[PDB]
C-alpha cells in the first residue's frame, strides 16, 4: 500500500536477529521471509514465511515473481552473496510486476563476487589488496621473484580457485549503508573482528578511524553500490588492505544496530520515500559485541503448515 | 545459607542460554559465573561474574578455593570436559571449605575423557563402538585383515591421537540427569543431530526411542556418573553405537530444557536436599530445535569492572 511496504527477505537462513530488527523497524506494512529449507531459523522471526526453490534452480526467479504478486510484496532483499547478481539481473522482471529489488547494479555485484575482478579493480583504483593469482604459473613466477612468501591462502574464486598473499593483521568488518534515493553514504560502522565462529564475526570491538571512513567513502564514491553493504578490511602495520566488498548485510551487522547505526530503519524510510541524512561516525567506540546462541522450537506439524 | 545455595558455574564461556536457565531455576540463593576471559558471553548472564586463571595454570584450584570462600559459594559446576577431572581430583579440598563440587567421580571422568579407555570400557561391557586404534601398527593390521575400511576419522585421544572406524548413520545427542542424592537416572532427552555448527548441535529433532533409553539406563546403572550428562550416539542401520560420554551438559541441552526436561531445576532441588522423581520419556517427540545468534553488548569500561 501507499503507506505500507511489504519487504520480502529471501535466503533468510540463520539471520534471525537481522529479521527481528526489520520486523521492529517496519512501523507500517510488513516484513516477510523466504528460504529453501523449513529449518532456516530466520523464517520464524516474521509473521509470513515461505519455502522457495534453491537459488541455483532454473525456476527460482519465476517462483519469486509469482510469490511477490500473490503476497503483495512491494520490495525484495537477499541476505546471501550468490543471490545478489541473480536478483540484480532480474530487476526489470520485478519492476514489470511493481516490485523494487534492493540490490546494487549487476556489474557491481559481479565485480565484487569474483575475487580476481575485485583484485583487478583495486589495482586500477590504487586500493591496497593482497597479491592474488588466477593461474598456477603466475603464482610460481611471483614466488620465484620473491613477490609472495611460503605461507598462503587458497580460496575459491567466487564469494576455479585463487591463491593469495597471507595478510597478517587486525581484521576489520565495516557495515555501510548507501541511501537508495540520494545515492550518498549515510552510515559506516567499523568493528575489529576479535574472534570468528563458523566463518562469521562472533566477537568484535567498535572503533572510530578516519582512515577507514575515508577509504570506504572513496571506494563507494561513484561505485553505484546501494543499500546495506559489508566491507572486509585488514590493518597490516598501519596500512588498510581491502579484502572483500559484499553488497549485502555483514554477519556482524547486529554490532552496528545495537550501537545505534540502524540500516533497517533507514531502509524502511527509503521505502517510505524519505532520504536519510548522513551521520557518519556518530556512535561510540570501545563497545564490544559478544554473540551467543538462543533457540526457537517448532513442532513438525507447525513446520508442515508451510513447505509449499 | 540454609535455604540459599550459591552455585558457581566455571568455564561458562559461550553457554549463555544455559546460565540463563540456571538463573531462572535458582528460586532462592544465587548463580554466579567464572571464566579466564572477560569476552565469555555467559559471564554476563549472572549478576556476579569473575575472571579466574586458565584451567591448565598451576594455581587454578587454589584460586577457585579462595574465590569460593570470599564469595560464599556453596556449590561448583564446570561446563567443559578438561575441567571435570581437575575438579573431581580436588573435591576433598572443596569439601574442606564446605563446597560441593557437582562432578562425577574422578576415575569415571578420566575413563570418559580418554577415547581409548572409553573404547576399552565398551568392549568389556558389550556396548557397540567404532573400532579404535591407539597405535599405528594395530590400525595397519586391522586394514590388512579387512576389519576397517579406507575412509577414517583421526581424532585427538583426549576429549597422542587415535584412528577409528568412520561411522555413517544418524547421530543422536542424549541429555541425561542422574539425581545427586538418590543416584538414579531421572531424565533422558534424545534428539537427532540434524546440522552441526562450530562443533555443536545447531539443529535437532526430539525423538522417543526405547532402545536409546534402555542403552543409556544400562550404561548409567552402576557407573557412578552423577548430575548433568551428555551421551553421543550413532544409529547405524538400526544398531546403536556409543561414540562419547561427556560428564557435563551437552551443547544441545537447550532442546531438552525447552521440551520440559529441566536439569537446572533438578540441580537446584538437589542442592535444596530434595530427591527428583524419575520421569523418563515424558516429553514430546518431533519437536525441532533451531539455534540462532543473539547479542550482548558491553563497553570496555564495564568489561574493566572485573578483570580481577
Amino acid at each position: 500500500g501507499m503507506q505500507k511496504p511489504h519487504l520480502l527477505i529471501t535466503s533468510a537462513g540463520r539471520r534471525a536477529k537481522l529479521v527481528e530488527y526489520f520486523v521492529k523497524e517496519f512501523k507500517t506494512g510488513r516484513v516477510s521471509t523466504a528460504d529453501c529449507s523449513p529449518l532456516a531459523s530466520a523464517l520464524y522471526m516474521a509473521d509470513q514465511h515461505y519455502i522457495v526453490p534453491k537459488i541455483d534452480e532454473v525456476e527460482y526467479i519465476d517462483h519469486l515473481l509469482t510469490l511477490c504478486q500473490d503476497e503483495g510484496v512491494t520490495a525484495l532483499l537477499t541476505l546471501i552473496d550468490p543471490e545478489l547478481g541473480l536478483l540484480a539481473q532480474a530487476t526489470e522482471r520485478f519492476q514489470a510486476i511493481g516490485v523494487t529489488v534492493i540490490v546494487s547494479p549487476y556489474a557491481a555485484c559481479e565485480l565484487c563476487f569474483d575475487k580476481y575482478t575485485m583484485y583487478e579493480y583495486c589495482l586500477r583504483q590504487g586500493i591496497a589488496h593482497a597479491r592474488t593469482y588466477a593461474t598456477m604459473a603466475s603464482f610460481e613466477e611471483a614466488l620465484a621473484a620473491g613477490e609472495v612468501q611460503l605461507p598462503v591462502f587458497v580460496k575459491p574464486r567466487n564469494g576455479d580457485l585463487i591463491v593469495q598473499e597471507l595478510l597478517v593483521g587486525q581484521e576489520l568488518g565495516v557495515d555501510a549503508y548507501v541511501d537508495l534515493i540520494s545515492g550518498k553514504v549515510t552510515s559506516i560502522f567499523i568493528k575489529e573482528k576479535l574472534t570468528m565462529r563458523a566463518g562469521e564475526t562472533d566477537k568484535s570491538r567498535s572503533v572510530l578511524r578516519d582512515d577507514v571512513f575515508e577509504l570506504v567513502e572513496h571506494v563507494l564514491d561513484g561505485s553505484g553500490l546501494v543499500g546495506p553493504l559489508d566491507f572486509d578490511l585488514f590493518d597490516v602495520a598501519g596500512t588498510l588492505y581491502l579484502s572483500e566488498i559484499n553488497p549485502r548485510f555483514g554477519g556482524g551487522y547486529p554490532h552496528a544496530y545495537e550501537c545505534g547505526v540502524n540500516f533497517p530503519a533507514q531502509l524502511y524510510r527509503n521505502l517510505m520515500h524519505e532520504i536519510n541524512v548522513p551521520q557518519i561516525g556518530q556512535y561510540l567506540d570501545d563497545i564490544y559485541m559478544l554473540k551467543h546462541d538462543t533457540v526457537t522450537l517448532i513442532s513438525a506439524a507447525e513446520l508442515q503448515k508451510i513447505k509449499r
